[PDB]
């Protein structure tokens, strides 16, 4: 059985908590998506291709703003660290935000940081949501974006969607110790009801691809597992990146195409080439997805999702067993048409493309091959993010 999700239900629940907490009413809400990556792993920092839709697990963030220029938090979202309840004053030129306890705020401190409108006021904000914490649906992506989006409320900016999605990067980079690409953040922003969103992470260019016929289902499941290397390995494969592209001196590997790559092995270390076939590969399947998702060419589609976890599974070595074993009961199964790890790897979720009535099945067989204990969420591709003046 898949896990349900919540909209209205989160405001509500929002609302009442906003209301016991501050003895008012809440004027603003905002709400941001997590995400799942049907294609494009490891390619958004190698300025490459992705294809993500947003879910219909969100953040919710009820508030309004302050007069006396101090920001005061509460979440009732479980798996958040203690206190659940944080104020601090604004940064000024002065004395800047710092990253610390309890760590769920550092994704809102950073967003202040880097807001890049003012005058800023001070608010009270109340943050739910549906998104696991840290399971790998972009918990965070979503808590910066739903922040960013109340901030735009309270002073608005002047610039680009990009720009809001640089700034939410930033925050993670800077209060989260994360040096993520812009993939989490820009599909957030950027998604839309029925779509997958192509993104073009050189150029910035975005596609919505749609995604709505009732015949196909999105089935992420839950490893319920993140080794530590989620954390630590992320960063070296990004620096393993940047050597190659040096060493070929390319700007970037989606310069790079496996013809150059292979003309350059005595160039490159034997792990440094396996980095950068995975991405080099990855850019053309994602590219390759696209084509075939907007023909209806689901089981091309799903070949390039498995074509997609191998290379991520022996080139970038950035599986585990847990995603493995996950990935090979989905591909068992009658009515899928491909399964693979979705986003950073080392635990968090695979997303598996299927007939939708195949969705039953497929989570009865996915459970009993499991060896530890899996999730599932059955996800539409949904909006980015929302305002609602209350
Ligand atoms: O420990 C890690 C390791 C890296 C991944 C990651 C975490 C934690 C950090 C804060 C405590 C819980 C776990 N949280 C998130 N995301 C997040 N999204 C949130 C939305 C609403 C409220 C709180 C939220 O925390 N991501
Ligand atoms: O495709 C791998 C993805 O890993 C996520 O954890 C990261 O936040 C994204 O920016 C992207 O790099």
């Amino acid at each position: 059985a898949l896990r349900q999700p919540q909209v209205a239900e989160l405001l509500a629940e929002a609302r009442r908590a906003f209301r016991e907490e501050f003895g008012a009413e809440p004027e603003l809400a905002v709400s941001a998506p997590g995400r799942v990556n049907l294609i494009g792993e490891h390619t958004d920092y190698n300025q490459g291709l992705v294809l993500p839709m947003a879910l219909e697990l969100m953040t919710v963030l009820v508030g309004s703003p302050r007069k006396d220029g101090l920001v005061s938090l509460l979440t009732t979202s479980e798996g958040a660290d203690e206190p659940q309840r944080l104020q601090f004053p604004l940064p000024t030129a002065q004395r800047s935000l710092e990253p610390g306890t309890p760590r769920w705020a550092n994704y809102v401190k950073g967003v202040i940081q880097y807001y890049p409108a003012a005058p800023l006021p001070g608010f009270s904000a109340v943050v739910v949501s549906s998104v696991p914490l840290g399971g790998g649906l972009s918990s965070s992506a979503s808590l910066e974006v739903a922040t960013y989006t109340f901030l735009q409320q309270l002073c608005p900016d002047s610039g680009t969607i990009a720009a809001r999605a640089q700034v939410c990067q930033q925050a993670e980079h800077s209060f989260a110790g994360m040096p993520c690409g812009i993939m989490d953040q820009f599909i957030s922003l950027m998604g839309q009801k029925g779509h997958a969103l192509l993104i073009d992470c050189r150029s910035l260019e975005t596609s919505l691809v749609p995604l709505s016929d009732p015949k196909l289902a999105v089935l992420i499941t839950n490893s319920n597992v993140r080794h530590s290397l989620a954390s630590s390995e992320y960063p070296v494969r990004r620096r393993q990146c940047e050597e190659v592209a040096r060493a070929l001196g390319a700007a970037s590997l989606r310069e790079v195409q496996l013809e150059e790559l292979e003309a350059a092995r005595d160039l490159v270390s034997k792990e440094g080439f396996r980095r950068a076939r995975h991405v080099v590969g990855e850019i053309r399947r994602t590219a390759q997805a696209a084509a075939a998702l907007r023909r209806g060419d689901y089981r091309a589609f799903g070949r390039l999702m498995v074509e997609s976890h191998r290379s991520l599974r022996d080139d970038y070595e950035v599986s585990c067993p847990e995603l493995d074993q996950l990935v090979e009961a989905a591909l068992a199964v009658p009515g899928v048409y491909g399964s693979r790890m979705t986003g950073g790897g080392f635990g968090g979720c695979t997303v598996t493309l299927l007939e939708a009535s195949a969705a039953p099945h497929a989570m009865r067989h996915i459970q009993e091959h499991y060896g530890g204990t899996a999730t599932f969420y059955l996800s539409q591709a949904a909006d980015g993010a929302k305002v609602l003046c209350l």
